[PDB]
């Protein structure tokens, strides 16, 4: 399943 982290999952 995709992450929900902040600020995204591979943005930064």
């Amino acid at each position: 399943f995709a992450t929900m982290r902040y600020p995204s999952d591979s943005d930064e």
